[PDB]
């Protein structure tokens, strides 16, 4: 059954328990959920009531531009015409762009800082649990993570409506996240989030005031396949869920991703730059002839 | 209470008191929902699924361009990143367009044609039994909304997702229709659709098999002002209508609209050409300086 | 013959036959072209130098997500397929925005600030030289530009290519300025700008260093007709300018706006709030049925 | 000297140094310029206007749109303000698109079924030609491009402004073309075309009623390296050409493509179906994460 993982455990006698699922999750799971993650449900609740105000102040504003738009073109904009899906990325490091983004409150952009650097703290000791599990010095992945600038760690917000039907979502392609942990925060207890073990669709249990956890490609690559990054989608439920904070904490453009050498024994995951991965993810690592001909002779 | 008409009892003995729901429907309403109206369950049930198909390949392709395009800037598409809105327009009269728009099935395209033939016969007719309430000649206001080439008629289909929460769509700016008739057709019964009649919201009540029909600015001007046009606005609900046919049957670009002569006795509604009511609409008719200070001065 | 005004000679002894040609442009052309304005051709040529960089930046990054956008339908983007066109707009009054506009360097909005503040003072110099050819109290028209916050100030930056050729250019509709008072700054000598004086189109003749004023709808309803805003359009040159910035002075959105009592003897011209000159102009005034009746009534 | 050839002169005595001249133009050049196709000039010239008559009524449209677009954010659209750039595709073989293309004269589409047919030909008699040098039976490359359904034949057909100035449009990047055997054809004679020969840009020479054939990369597959596709670049030039037809004979979605076994003797070049190799040009190929790590690993 879904690793469900109170965090505030591993400080008392029931650590060896609690490190137990965090292994588990992470190796036949690629999934937890945390709850009592030291996040007050203070900071949280201000953190979704902030955000929806904000778009809700999107959502009035993109109604009245529709109007005009349609207008201009003889027809009526009605309600139902309305695009609700609304995304904005918040970098935090290396570079942090917070103070840049349109169109937010001087006290919402406080708040994010504040969470941002809330979240990295719990990322970094989520990073030393795993480290401890994998039998590696503390700050090792961190330390990987680094490159020369430092860590990539960034906020995706988004805000939308459920999805008009099941069967519509239904076929809809999954993927494994290229990054290194990523962490959500949803409002309501509903995530709408799936995981594909074993060829079957397992929801992620609802939890109020939850942060879940997963590994993306990257501690694939450094534990040398043993946590392995799972297939996975998210959709909007018709009473769940419609708030999505997914932050990702990812290496540096610069850092050499690698296996550990501890963690090899009798094949091998590669060497890389985190960034050229990337760019492989973008397609455009074949944008000249040459490269395609590797490629084509390869296949 | 809101007036439901059964067309059919026109037919029979029970037509004085049906044509007098229309009267007061017409009068008071400015709305209302017609049953039994001469296009069977079969044609409309047809138009729902094969609609709703369409929509489906819309959205599986819109989804696979989404990834493509979000995974282009080193991002992975969510399904809650998707825009389920989509709406598309098909004109009828004078000239049909419904063998240029793009990437319909022939087969969809031919029930268009054939459900387009059916509801202008329905507009047509409920515009001769408009015209027996107001004590007018049979095919008056079809001649009046005729102009050169004929009527404006064209059908717009829409496909949306419910509303995230029902206080964003709080406080959303309402409208009466510019044109002539509309007659608006939806999947499930629960329109989503509010009156606003004495300062509140009613709900246009849900029924099965309906064709909601309503009274444009158009109708009130050749009435003057006997039949006037409501102010109203359509809202998805969380389960409830997520698909809207709505055909509107207005005047030709051409027709000189004005109050039928019959009907003024001792302020009277004013005289002009469709199209320049539109243009109004649009925002063209305020393009240069002179026009701007003759409204000024009017003010 | 076209008014070109040394603004330097109002403080000497050719000071009375300056002002006649600023009265003889202002009543008979709308426009003219100012040298020796007391801006240094060292400040417009850092203005100048730093806004062709910026729009290096930006296409060179344009053609890169165009090769990706492109590259993704399986095409090649060519250098032909390029969007040449760039503009974006900066506030400068009643509040600036110079710092929160997103992609510019610190030196670039340092010098727009600049920029800005020895424009507003030129605008308003050029106020009280009006002023004093009305027969009116020096800043007169200041005050009431003012409304409460204080007048509008702002500046559109345009890059763009030459048009491809003449006769697609031509039968293009031209326009009066529906603001205050208009200057623009460009790189070249050669504006492409052309009046309409007398049924037929004269060029505004090409001058290093200058900048170009002319009068909007507000100074026509001011001077009760007696300085009339003049119809021109701007059109890219083969090997004329391919930069231009339009910096508008503008009366505040609450700002009434009226022919001042002194100019006004045996039609008058109207009184409104600014912002409802710009709400008609816009095409926001008659978005509801009642108003068009009004309008409709008055043709 | 860059080869200018005669096609005509393939009939007659000097048929061995036309064709020697191919031979070298494939070899070391990868481009030729064609005079004397067996297309007419009066064939050419009309679709020159016709297509230049469809472009002024769309900049026409597209002008009268940002105006309204323009005017409702309260701000004057000015020429500058135009994109002129307006590109689309027309699809031949193996299924025909010019019917279904929006917005055409039946005039204009029936004259492109018309160069449709004679560009086929023409690039079919030119493969064959290349299968004559090559020491290949007649017919060899296009059967080698036709799958199952046939080769893929198209048109993009594009207007464009010129460029604001050189030294925007240098350090632009060039490509060379992934297709089979590209055919362009243009207005004026100078064409802006650039061939990267030997580290330095090269212009393809002016010439009127002349069509500019290039090798793609599939060629290069098929003659195992002999004749290599070559890196270029198109840009628009001041006083050049500013409408480009760019018709691609490319081979069919599921043909499989190798080297000639005949044209192999002591690398060798792949095999691959064309889609894939489309597929990879477009990043879809590495959309999961195993295919990912079989590419770093081959780094
Ligand atoms: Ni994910
Ligand atoms: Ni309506
Ligand atoms: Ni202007
Ligand atoms: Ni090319």
């Amino acid at each position: 059954n879904f690793p469900i993982i109170s965090l505030d455990k591993v400080n008392g006698v029931e650590r060896a328990a609690t490190m137990e699922m965090i292994k588990d999750a992470c190796e036949n799971w690629g999934f937890f959920e945390l709850v009592n993650h030291g996040i007050p449900r203070e900071v949280m609740d201000t953190v979704e009531k902030m955000t929806k105000g904000h778009y809700k102040k999107c959502m009035e504003q993109r109604f009245k531009e529709l109007v005009a738009s349609k207008a201009l073109e003889g027809v009526q904009a009605e309600v139902t015409d309305m695009d609700w899906e609304s995304t904005f990325f918040l970098k935090h490091l290396p570079i942090s762009n917070i103070s840049e983004v349109p169109d937010l409150d001087e006290e919402y952009r406080e708040v994010m800082r504040d969470f941002a650097k809330r979240l990295e703290k719990l990322a970094e000791e989520l990073l030393d649990l795993l480290c401890e599990n994998l039998g590696l010095e503390k700050g090792y992945l961190k330390n990987a993570f680094y490159g020369s600038k430092g860590p990539n760690f960034g906020t995706k917000v988004s805000n939308y409506p459920p999805c008009p039907k099941p069967d519509l979502i239904k076929g809809l392609r999954a993927h494994t996240d290229a990054g290194g942990i990523i962490l959500l925060f949803q409002d309501d207890k509903v995530s709408g989030l799936q995981l594909l073990k074993d060829g079957q669709w397992i929801d992620v249990p609802p939890m109020r005031h939850s942060i879940v956890v997963n590994l993306g490609d990257q501690l694939e690559v450094i534990t040398n396949g043993k946590y392995k990054s799972v297939m996975h989608r998210v959709i909007a439920q018709k009473d769940g869920a419609r708030m999505s904070l997914a932050s990702f904490y990812n290496p540096g453009s610069d850092a050499v991703i690698y296996p550990a050498p501890a963690l090899v024994e009798k094949q091998v995951y590669p060497k890389f730059v985190f960034d050229d991965y990337m760019k492989l993810y973008a397609g455009l690592k074949f944008q000249a002839k040459e490269p395609r001909f590797e490629a084509m002779k390869a296949m």
